[PDB]
């Protein structure tokens, strides 16, 4: 029930730095905002480090999921006028996934950790 | 009724600085054509420069509109492309102050200058 | 009936180059679809080089559409944002020139070449 965070402070960089770009609103508004909606999830999984192993296959997409995240806000100031409608995209699809993961259940999640399944 | 000019000097080269950006038509079109509404305008004030006094609102307002203008005309080639919607909102903006201006009523001006009031 | 490639030669390298931009539609669909149309026509129109000689004036624009596509190609890279729908304007007439050239009669062409009239 307490955790080094980890996931969540790779989501709050990401945050931080998506927000500076208060011009370009697909990530300054919708991306941080749907970040802003997992980021507690995000809280309240490094919290349960031991109920969870991070290895599971939800856990790993998660982690490729914000590292997506962080490639993509971390490329945007090269990011060229005639790239807008791409990057444009592939940022929304960044957001979709992020908002389907925040339907996760914690409790199957840490269950199958538990207990042995096939 | 004769006057060295400086309101109409300082617009003179907002216009011509303007006119370069021919590509980008709220600059090159727009804002130069409220701007060469406005030069006659401040052709008469400068040439009385007797009558009235720069200081009062309305032309310390003037001042500061047509510097917005040149502060805004100097910074665009360094507009990234994702600001083009807020630059041109605050293009706008200066625009329209500027076409209101063109309403003031300069008689009353010197008038309010020759007389005092409360 | 066999010919050393010029025409075609010269559009194939501005094939290649305009397929590089696969952001920027105009380009690299439009413009390469385009292209492409009028590619097999330049390969006969090299095939024929005894038959026709490329002095006359349908030879000569056509030179200079494939050279207008190689220049506007070219500068692609520092066209600004703001240049955008100008730009574009170009592209889509250097297109359309191309595409009224692919309705050329060739056999009237040579025609014209083996006899002499008024
Ligand atoms: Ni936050
Ligand atoms: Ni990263
Ligand atoms: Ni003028
Ligand atoms: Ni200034
Ligand atoms: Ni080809
Ligand atoms: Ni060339």
């Amino acid at each position: 029930s307490i955790g080094e965070a980890v996931f969540s402070k790779l989501l709050k960089v990401v945050i931080d730095e998506a927000k500076k770009f208060k011009a370009f609103k697909p990530l300054s508004k919708d991306l941080v905002s749907t970040m802003e909606i997992l980021f507690p999830l995000t809280q309240k999984i490094d919290s349960m480090q031991k109920e969870l192993d991070f290895g599971v296959k939800e856990l790993k997409e998660l982690r490729d999921t914000i590292e997506r995240a962080d490639v993509a806000v971390r490329k945007f100031p090269r990011v060229k006028w005639y790239e807008e409608s791409e990057y444009t995209r592939k940022i929304e699809r960044i957001n979709k996934d992020m908002l389907k993961f925040c339907q996760i259940d914690l409790q199957l999640l840490q269950h199958r950790n538990q207990w042995s399944h096939p």
